[PDB]
């Protein structure tokens, strides 16, 4: 609502950067070009010496998720405010369907919880945590009527969310039928379960036990297995929260081999590492506990950033699923009871800019691709989002790439009372955030109301995801050999 001219900045899209003003009217970008006239009444945002970029799209959040006996402290309201303050203008959150629970009920429950609270736009992925004719039907309804083209399956969480290979095969085959992308939490749940039992029996109850019970081989194995099942049914696959060099190399190899798979590292795995689980201070070490775990090889985040730069890995989320210090403390005697999840929604943009662009690993245009455009392409709303262009949504960040900010829980906007990036000096600061054509963050202050954001309804068969799948259906059908009868 209202009129904004962003003037004097350099627009940065995934394909190129160029000086131009951006005219916003009624929630949309209505013109991009040099020296645009300021209509009477329009507010001018002076973007001199700034980049004008699509707002960040966080593909992976769990706002106020009830999980492991408690509830994430960053909710849809505070979580989306913190996203905005960090230059992120859309989140995509997981409807964590309980085993045996209607996917439509869980979807409805998420929409009712988020719709009146979100401060930025959002959409939803739906977890498929069990399988039956009903789930099958509900997935079709969700894909065709409820705006969801992404379903999330777990190979870990035995007893809770885990699906076996035969069930993944059926679920993935049905994703492909409904034009959805199959997302997978890829760790071998049987090894996690055994490993945790073994670490506890050895008296390793601390957070080091959490990483040691499921080292990167456990993630690499499940990642390859999911790729292989999805390749078998020609279903596009999306591997969420790639945490390790070996799982990332699995995704890298499969893509080079032409498999339709996408890998999503998160701010945590790009900005820090798992040496923190070995910290003498139990509270500090617990802060980093999430599944899969961050990895103790300190070369990990830089390697994941190199693969993200090279498009072995294609886009980013945060897996934001926050628990306060006193919540984490529930597992002081037993790591299996530390609620799993770290922060990142607010810091993702600056973390990636500092670790990826300022470092020389990727340019500003690849930065836009891996923080917004690719999410829009995969989840099917590009160029509505992820591009500064006429007719696109006015979710726009004015970005200062030269100034640094120090990340701290003392100054962050998340509800959690610590930050895994505590102390990190990042180049790249969101100075102004515009969401739905309104200035919602400037001069370090938020100006937004819960429920101002909107659910984004997507259609299935995202072309970025499916055009190759469909062609392979047409020319890749196996053929009988013709033999004399
Ligand atoms: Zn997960
Ligand atoms: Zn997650």
């Amino acid at each position: 609502a209202g009129e904004i001219l962003i003037k004097g900045g350099k627009v940065v899209n995934e394909d190129c950067s160029f000086f131009s003003d951006v005219h916003i009217r009624g929630g949309k970008i209505v013109e991009v070009g040099p020296d645009l006239r300021v209509p009477p009444g329009a507010r001018v945002i002076d973007a001199t010496d700034r980049l004008v970029i699509p707002g960040g799209i966080d593909t992976h959040t769990h706002m106020e998720l009830a999980f492991m006996g408690t509830r994430a402290v960053d909710d849809f309201h505070i979580g989306t405010k913190a996203a905005l303050a960090g230059g992120t203008t859309m989140i995509l959150d997981f409807v964590m369907t309980q085993k045996g629970q209607s996917l439509l009920e869980a979807y409805d429950l998420w929409r009712k919880t988020a719709d009146p609270k979100v401060c930025c736009d959002y959409s939803l992925h739906v977890a498929v945590t069990w399988w039956s004719d009903e789930v099958k039907d509900e997935m079709r309804t969700l894909a065709q009527e409820r705006g969801v083209n992404s379903f999330k399956m777990f190979m870990a969480y035995k007893g809770l969310f885990m699906l076996r290979d035969d069930e993944l095969y059926a679920v993935f085959s049905h994703c492909k039928e409904v034009g959805a992308i199959a997302q997978v939490h890829a760790e071998n749940g049987d090894l996690i379960a055994e490993g945790a039992k073994k670490m506890l029996s050895l008296g390793i109850t601390g957070p080091e036990g959490h990483e040691l019970c499921r080292p990167e081989a456990v993630e690499a194995e499940a990642t390859q297995r999911a790729i292989t099942i999805a390749s078998a049914v020609n279903c596009p696959l999306y591997v969420v929260h790639v945490m390790s060099k070996s799982a990332a190399d699995v995704v890298s190899k499969a893509r080079k081999d032409g498999r339709v798979v996408f890998g999503e590292p998160i701010a945590a795995s790009l900005g820090t590492d798992g040496t923190n689980y070995w910290h003498k201070d139990w509270a500090h070490a617990a802060q980093y506990v999430m599944g899969p775990p961050l990895r103790p090889d300190p070369s990990t985040p830089g390697y994941l950033m190199d693969l993200l730069a090279n498009d072995d890995l294609t886009l980013t989320g945060t897996d934001n699923c926050t628990f306060s210090r006193c919540q984490k403390a529930l597992g002081k005697d037993d790591f299996t009871r530390i609620p799993n999840g770290v922060n990142g929604v607010e810091d993702r943009m600056s973390v990636i800019w500092e670790k990826g662009v300022h470092s020389g690993k990727m340019d500003e245009n690849r930065f836009v691709a891996v923080t917004s455009s690719n999410a829009a392409k995969i989840f099917n709303f590009y160029p509505q989002k992820g591009r500064i262009a006429k007719d696109s949504d006015a979710d726009v960040v004015i970005w200062d790439p030269k100034t640094t900010r120090k990340i701290s829980a003392q100054t962050h906007h998340q509800a959690v009372d610590y930050n895994i990036f505590e102390g990190m000096e990042c180049h790249g600061v969101p100075v102004v955030t515009v969401s739905r054509g309104r200035v919602v963050y400037e001069e370090g202050r938020l100006k937004v109301s819960p429920g101002q954001g909107r659910f984004i309804h997507r259609q299935p068969f995202s072309e970025f995801v499916y055009k190759r799948i469909r062609q392979r259906d047409e020319v890749g059908k196996p053929a009988v050999v013709i033999r004399e009868p």
